[PDB]
């Protein structure tokens, strides 16, 4: 199967690869088609699922839920991850995209997740983004409430800078279980700004998402050189696809990030998990890396 | 009145709003006019006053002092804040603008403040700026001297980065009481570089100054969009003035900064303190913020 | 002689100025000419020597060694510093310049240093550069091995950011003895990004190298203004040369860096060490600094 990994000190055990339902709507899938899509990725080994507040105009959690309703026994076999803290214009209350990391709202979204997902509990809850107006005390007070009722068992953050992660962390009696961030050849800032070193140092493993199926290639020649490099390295490793070379590039990071998969086909999901068997050489990591950038060192 | 606030763990109690005498000379005010200007802001609730070394070509402290001489009993009713560490070309010894954070000089300026201000003690003393040549041991040795004589009772810094604040802090047996910094829609770097998170994390409240009466609008169309936004939000909050909307924008920061007021009229001072009653919405904070920048998130 | 300085808490005693053999090959020097060059700088007081993995296409250590072979008793009188972690195209295994901070390789290079240098032990070993793929545990495991055999007695790093230095440091039972970095008017980033404050805070002294004999002047008018300023300040201090003014500029940093000298003539080496007697004024430090930049503050 897929390797199992404890995301943090007092944290939970997750599957190295997580299924992300960011684009569940795009898949034009039906409830009985999802219960079977799930089972198939659950059987592959991918048992951790990534959901969020605003994903799909506040529809994805609901959709997933309908399916969880068809096979209620599927919960035990999985670990659910959801988020809150973001306010999109998909709602009329939000004329502008702003953040909301206030107590009641975090409790609100949390409890709304349980309902939409048709579950009595979330394995992990993350503050979607760092809000300039975030008050670590207020958030930490929200977490204490959700935890006190067994509604949420582990807490985390997403897209937090070392400084923000440390701020919120100085207020919680429990260990932030992760910092879900964006990591890939096309987006490597997190590799040098301290974010991944803090994670490795604290032994907290990052859930990594890479806008893959987005098509951020072939239509932005800025990264043609990376396209050409991910292509040759792919043959060298005799991999199934360049996307597979990308998943393995992330897996090599010393922080041991858990790559998030965004696809609607078990076969591509299988191929993604197959990245755990590519023997990428340091030289191949740097060569990929360098082509995305354009220089050495 | 104005809210009272303990600026830091073992720190002093200050008034949420402080009177800043940066432009005391510009006000072409007389000594008896200042003793009465003071009383009036002391009666409004603003009891903490901000002074500095180089302010007014080394004249402002002296001026304030003359006035403190007319009503000696005004001291007890206030808290004095002054600074040192900057060397301006307003003096012939300084052919160039450099920093001086050496022991004797910090003691020198300090003691010179007491004399100019006509007081036996300063409530708080700040290192004006971070000097690349700053030696935390040397400064900390200076602070120990000034404190030992009751001449200075609390120490702080101004415009220090998290790294510099931590460096000096690792040498003092007492807690740095603040990091007086610049915060406003026009200057928001401190909102994302860690500076305010460190403050909130350590529970040290920042004295915030915003070059307001400078006229950094109407003559720099770069911030016309912010001008237009601070204008509409002002009507929405039915505030006295856009300047009042600005003071409230700062007050909303989770770090609870103490806004510094730079004006020479009790009425505008009153209006400034009136910002504690504007009910700014998160959406209104972000909209202001965003107009200054030019993008979301 | 040259001042002696303990580079860190549980660290070794070094000479304020270290001899760097980065360009030993360029000197077209012979083995018996080096044994005598060494003695002469050993007699001047400079007893700490800086070597590295890739320096001179993997030839410099060997060269130095041949000379150490002629006067075996020269070891006791010196302190040897070497590095590893960099992979240059000077080797056919490295088609591209990448980093290698994996266990066996660190042990490999280390042991190869002992052989090339003709010594049973290295006083200090540094990880050449921070590798995005660096695993603090792996490196720390390498250090524990080398130390366990007395082969290496002190460990350090080079060109690490505060975050990287802290990461590796959280894994070692001993104190990183230094962070050898580049410091000079032409390269002052380290003066504001936290690097030198971390060092001063932890009391770890940085080995500083400044590409001096490179001729980064007279052929890059971008720094003519700095050329002109280092020239006048030189007369003011009545120094031997502008290079001497540069060495003293570095020596003034509060972090007390140990300047590394890259020259092949004892006379210039003497002149370098002579920088410990120039009485640079704060004003002269800033004026130099400012000319390199182009603005005040």
């Amino acid at each position: 199967l897929v390797q199992r990994i404890t995301i943090a000190p007092q944290g939970p055990e997750f599957s190295r690869f997580v299924m992300g339902y960011w684009r569940l709507m795009d898949w034009n899938m039906s409830a009985r088609q999802l219960v079977s899509f799930i089972e198939e990725h659950l059987d592959l080994g991918v048992t951790t699922v990534d959901h969020a507040d605003i994903y799909g105009g506040y529809q994805c959690e609901a959709a997933f839920g309908e399916a969880l309703k068809l096979a209620p026994h599927l919960r035990e076999r999985m670990e659910i991850v959801s988020k809150c803290g973001i306010a999109t214009t998909a709602r009329e209350e939000n004329v502008i995209g702003h953040y909301i990391t206030d107590r009641d709202h975090i409790i609100k979204s949390a409890e709304q997740s349980l309902i939409n997902l048709a579950t009595d509990h979330l394995d992990l809850l993350l503050i979607h983004r760092p809000d300039p107006l975030m008050d670590a005390d207020e958030v930490a007070d929200a977490f204490k409430h959700l935890h006190q009722s067994g509604k949420v068992r582990h807490f985390g953050v997403s897209n937090f800078t070392p400084a923000q992660f440390a701020l919120l962390q100085s207020r919680l009696p429990f260990t932030l279980a992760t910092n879900q961030v964006e990591i890939s050849p096309v987006h490597q800032p997190l590799l040098l700004d301290g974010t991944l070193d803090q994670l490795q140092q604290l032994r907290v493993r990052p859930m990594a998402w890479s806008c893959l199926g987005g098509g951020r290639l072939f239509n932005d020649d800025y990264f043609q050189p990376l396209r050409d490099e991910l292509a040759v390295v792919a043959e060298e490793l005799n991999a199934g696809s360049i996307e597979q070379v990308v998943n393995a590039w992330v897996l090599r990071l010393p922080s041991q990030p858990l790559p998030i998969i965004g696809s609607g086909k078990i076969e591509r999901v299988r191929a993604a998990v197959e990245a755990e068997t590519l023997k990428m050489t340091r030289q191949q990591w740097f060569r990929i890396r360098k082509a995305a950038l354009g220089y050495d060192v």
